[PDB]
């Protein structure tokens, strides 16, 4: 890995500054996890997340998602859980009071009825929702979501967002404004950011020229930047995934205090790693 120096990883899509012409166990527990703990961190720190209800879509089997949980709950955050899938959840989510799980495949009627009930509590939605994909299973998904947001109307929302490639183009569709967080961890040379949003919803179109903006940027990251060993980078790993690993981290709140900044982010590695059983 060749090797870099550098002061801050790219955190969100818009600060990948280059461009290339495209050409661990459980690792996707590990990738969740840290781009949910740094959302819902970014809410605890803006006052937001506390008293509000968490309704998570496309949840299962969602095994990170009890270290989510056990986290703010250890915090003396104040949430409750919704996750709802088709699918059958991880059974290490069973006997949590303040977890409910859902068994339905979410459509427009049923996102009305969670609406009614929830009402009028604070809505956090994050949505993995998936129907490999084709670029209509992704413009459904992506409808969907924009379903979701119009009718739970969340005080806040991450949602799955991969743009379809630009050979695959069909048409111009639209998605809600926000910031598109990039994820560490996540496969070799996948496009997938989650587009993080604070609502005070304007959508956003989404052009062919983008999809080749995503195409080349997100490859340049996967090929060139997240394969570089960041050498003043003070840490056990210096592979970027990790540098990139401990921006996200340092947003996370700990009821323990430590004696470093170092420290702490190393705790809360070991404690990820080693919940999700990885060496
Ligand atoms: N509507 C929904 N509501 C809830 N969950 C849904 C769906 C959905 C769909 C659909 C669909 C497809 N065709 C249609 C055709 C016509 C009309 C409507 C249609 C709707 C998929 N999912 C779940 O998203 C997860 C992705 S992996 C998450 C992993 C998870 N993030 C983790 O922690 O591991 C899976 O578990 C999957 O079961």
């Amino acid at each position: 890995m060749d090797v870099v120096s550098l002061d801050k990883p790219f955190m969100y899509f818009e600060e990948i500054d280059n461009e290339l012409d495209y050409e661990l166990p459980y690792q996707g527990q590990l990738k969740l996890l840290l781009g949910e703990l740094f959302f819902l961190s970014k809410l605890q720190r803006h006052g937001i997340l506390d008293g509000a209800t968490v309704v998570y879509i496309g949840s299962a089997p969602g095994t990170h998602i009890r270290y989510l949980r056990d986290h703010f709950y250890n915090l003396g955050v104040i949430i409750k859980w919704m996750l709802i899938d088709g699918r059958h959840h991880d059974p290490i989510l069973n006997g949590l009071r303040d977890v409910t799980l859902v068994t339905r495949f979410v459509d427009e009627e049923y996102l009305r009825s969670i609406k009614k009930q929830l009402h009028p509590s604070k809505i956090i939605l994050i949505s993995d929702v998936r129907s490999e994909p084709s670029t209509a299973d992704l413009l459904s998904n992506y409808a969907l979501q924009n379903v979701m947001i119009s009718i739970l109307n969340p005080v806040a929302s991450s949602l799955k967002w991969r743009c379809p490639f630009p050979d695959q183009w069909i048409k111009d569709f639209y998605i809600p404004h926000g910031n598109k967080m990039l994820q560490p961890f996540a496969p070799s040379y996948s496009a997938e950011m989650r587009l993080l949003s604070i609502y005070t919803m304007r959508l956003t179109r989404v052009t062919k020229s983008d999809a080749v903006n995503y195409e080349k940027k997100m490859y340049y990251l996967n090929k060139i930047v997240r394969n570089k060993v960041v050498i003043n980078f003070d840490y056990p790993n210096q592979e970027y995934d990790y540098f990139h690993m401990y921006f996200m981290l340092r947003t996370v709140y700990c009821n323990k205090t430590f004696p470093t900044t170092k420290a702490k982010i190393l705790f809360l590695q070991q404690s990820i790693f080693r919940f999700l059983n990885i060496p």
